[PDB]
């Protein structure tokens, strides 16, 4: 995250860590034995670390559960990043409490002006890097389509929304994947990708989450 703050100790307690060795990705648990992350975060050997804040130290909040089974939206298309969407099941439940929780899936898509929070791990330079240790939040706007559209002519689909700010700045990036964006209590978006972090008229681009919640209900009730 560029140009975001400090989100202070388990205040999201649904943002995951995605590890193999190392931070990858992010993800939002959305119930005791599933996480939504981004397709493009696939990889074998997950272990999902919940209850997290500072990911290089143990603070004694944490769950590390493996991951028994990854499924990858069937129609995603890793050229184009449309369906950026994955279901990962944890081999044991979460234990919810205060510090690991689950956020709801939405009935309803967003609006346009929506102020979301977006978080993650990820780099916090949009010129050269630097990563945090302990979790970096950004508040930014969804984006109309049309300035969507014409920030990423001919790339956005409408499994995708644009959020942050035109000006540039503020922004999520990479190591942030698969992260949550969540609006008005909600779980709207998921980290995809974009042109740089923080550029001017390149703002972030998110997977739609409320074109998904058939195939996720479907999916997790049968797996
Ligand atoms: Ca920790």
């Amino acid at each position: 995250i560029v140009g975001g703050y400090t989100c202070g100790a388990n205040t999201v307690p649904y943002q995951v860590s995605l590890n193999s060795g190392y931070h990858f990705c992010g993800g939002s648990l959305i119930n005791s034995q599933w996480v939504v992350s981004a397709a493009h975060c696939y990889k074998s050997g997950i272990q999902v670390r919940l209850g997290e804040d500072n990911i290089n130290v143990v603070e004694g909040n944490e769950q590390f559960i493996s991951a028994s089974k990854s499924i990858v939206h069937p129609s995603y298309n890793s050229n184009t990043l449309n369906n950026d969407i994955m279901l990962i099941k944890l081999k044991s439940a979460a234990s919810l409490n205060s510090r690991v929780a689950s956020i709801s899936l939405p009935t309803s898509c967003a609006s346009a002006g929506t102020q979301c929070l977006i978080s993650g791990w990820g780099n916090t330079k949009s010129s050269g890097t630097s990563y945090p240790d302990v979790l970096k939040c950004l508040k930014a706007p969804i984006l109309s389509d049309s300035s969507c559209k014409s920030a990423y002519p001919g790339q956005i689909t409408s499994n995708m929304f644009c959020a942050g700010y035109l000006e540039g700045g503020k922004d999520s990036c990479q190591g942030d994947s698969g992260g949550p964006v969540v609006c008005s209590g909600k779980l709207q978006g998921i980290v995809s990708w974009g042109s740089g972090c923080a550029q001017k008229n390149k703002p972030g681009v998110y997977t739609k989450v409320c074109n998904y919640v058939s195939w996720i209900k479907q999916t997790i009730a049968s797996n």
